[PDB]
């Protein structure tokens, strides 16, 4: 069974362009959902009802709507330093939405 | 431009094997979320920190991230006529997460 979870996805800031205003850190653990939203579900995916009917039309209508996705249903923060204003080095403590705390299908 | 948004879908119930318990409606309104996430984005597509860089990640690694997804962020209920244990048709007022009332990339 392939079904939807939290893997890991270290991100760079360099590389998506935030290095020009986050000093630190330059790296960190965001994680990503992965997996397949499909029957039979698992019980940590908690699926709400419309993911699990739009799934029931996707089988049977597959070139006309989409199934559910696996996406992040929680999030949490990360501490991040960045350049005030006036170019200070600046701690947010809580850069919320950063981290993906649980997946689910939606 | 092709962004995150709210689209029809209507849903018969005999179509996903729920008219089994469901007497009625037949069909109803689900809708879908349809559209892309991707750069520029629009307003109203909500995203999340974590949609923004995974969807950055993908830009720059795209065989290795795969994007932010444009998914329900908000459902509503609707009323079902359903068969209780002793076969009584039972209304379900507030059945809940049937209907897509906003989307967004996440
Ligand atoms: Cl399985
Ligand atoms: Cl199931
Ligand atoms: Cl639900
Ligand atoms: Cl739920
Ligand atoms: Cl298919
Ligand atoms: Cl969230
Ligand atoms: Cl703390
Ligand atoms: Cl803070
Ligand atoms: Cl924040
Ligand atoms: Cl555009
Ligand atoms: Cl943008
Ligand atoms: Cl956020
Ligand atoms: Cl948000
Ligand atoms: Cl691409
Ligand atoms: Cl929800
Ligand atoms: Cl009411
Ligand atoms: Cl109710
Ligand atoms: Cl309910
Ligand atoms: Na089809
Ligand atoms: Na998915
Ligand atoms: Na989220
Ligand atoms: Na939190
Ligand atoms: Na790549
Ligand atoms: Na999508
Ligand atoms: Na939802
Ligand atoms: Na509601």
């Amino acid at each position: 069974g392939s079904h939807c979870q939290k893997t890991s996805l270290r991100v760079n800031f360099e590389d998506i362009g935030w290095d020009s205003w986050i000093i630190a850190p330059k790296e960190y653990e965001a994680y990503e959902c992965k997996g397949g939203c499909f029957f039979p579900l698992a019980d940590d995916v908690t699926p709400t009802k419309h993911a699990i009917v739009q799934t029931l039309v996707h089988l049977k209508f597959p070139t006309k709507v989409g199934k559910a996705c696996c996406v992040p249903t929680k999030l949490s923060p990360i501490s991040v330093l960045y350049k005030d204003d006036m170019g200070v080095p600046t701690l947010k403590y809580h850069y919320e939405g950063m981290s993906v705390a649980e997946c689910g299908c939606r």
